[PDB]
């Protein structure tokens, strides 16, 4: 099986999600053919030189999966688009492009984070265009760490003061550009399986869940596609009347 996850939004303020991801990495991921993280692994990222200990704890945990023989891959999300090759080397992860076409046991699948499909949020797309401009990124990354922290903290509060769903035509365009009948993405926090038509044939769009109260993954096997929801921690069973 090949595993897909996204939208964990890891942050030191949410240690239960971190513990859940660590348990996922120690158990399920070790048995996978491969692990793909389709963006928003972290709630924020201001550069690979950030000494945030959560970053090293996560890198070491992913690296243990990689060293166990499971290749791990990363597509950037809207939150953690600054994840770079230093963190890739620390974690053993391979950084992929914003759109990738995979062969999963014979079926061709397009994978992406999903934010680029939400073309009806022109306010977000303007923001995305700005912070994805390379010279703007290079300028931001050159700022002192403590400056980047304050910029990011203010921008998060400014954004706080309702995720738009995908545009149906944008989905078709992407599935026809890549000539695939399968698409896996996250971003929209709406775990689901959708049927559509692309390239004159039935096609499917599979959406990952965010790690809010439970975990979420997509498991692709040679036989089927599985959207799986599971608790963060080990739920120890314990023991009504007739
Ligand atoms: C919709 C959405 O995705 N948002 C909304 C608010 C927000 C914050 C963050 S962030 O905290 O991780 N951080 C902010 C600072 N940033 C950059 C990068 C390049 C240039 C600039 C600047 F300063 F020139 F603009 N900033 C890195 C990312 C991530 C996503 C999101
Ligand atoms: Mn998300
Ligand atoms: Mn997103």
């Amino acid at each position: 099986a090949t595993l897909f996850i996204a939208d964990l939004h890891l942050q030191t303020e949410e240690p239960a999600i971190t513990a859940g991801f660590l348990r996922f990495l120690q158990g399920e991921a070790r048995q996978a053919d491969a692990l793909y993280i389709l963006g928003d692994l972290f709630e924020a990222w201001i550069g690979d030189d950030d000494p945030n200990p959560l970053h090293q704890q996560i890198a070491s945990a992913i690296k243990a999966v990689v060293d166990a023989g499971v290749p791990c891959y990363f597509i950037h999300g809207n939150r953690d688009f600054l994840v770079g090759q230093r963190f890739a080397r620390q974690s053993g992860m391979i950084l992929l492009a914003e759109e990738e076409r995979l062969d999963l046991y014979g079926r061709e699948v397009l994978i992406m984070h999903g934010d680029t499909l939400c073309t009806d949020d022109q306010g977000y797309l303007a923001f995305r265009a700005k912070v994805h401009t390379p010279w703007i990124q290079r300028l931001f990354l050159a700022l002192p760490l403590f400056i980047r922290h304050r910029i990011a903290a203010r921008m998060r509060a400014d954004s706080k003061a309702e995720i738009m769903d995908v545009n149906p035509q944008a989905v078709v365009d992407a599935m026809e550009r890549h000539h695939v009948q399968w698409l896996i993405h996250g971003h929209t926090h709406r775990p689901a399986v959708h049927e559509l038509q692309a390239n004159g044939q039935p096609a499917w769009r599979v959406v990952l869940g965010a790690w809010h109260s439970e975990g979420s993954m997509v498991k692709v096997t040679p036989d089927d596609v599985e959207l799986i929801h599971f608790p963060f921690l080990e739920e120890n069973l314990y023991f009504h009347h007739h």
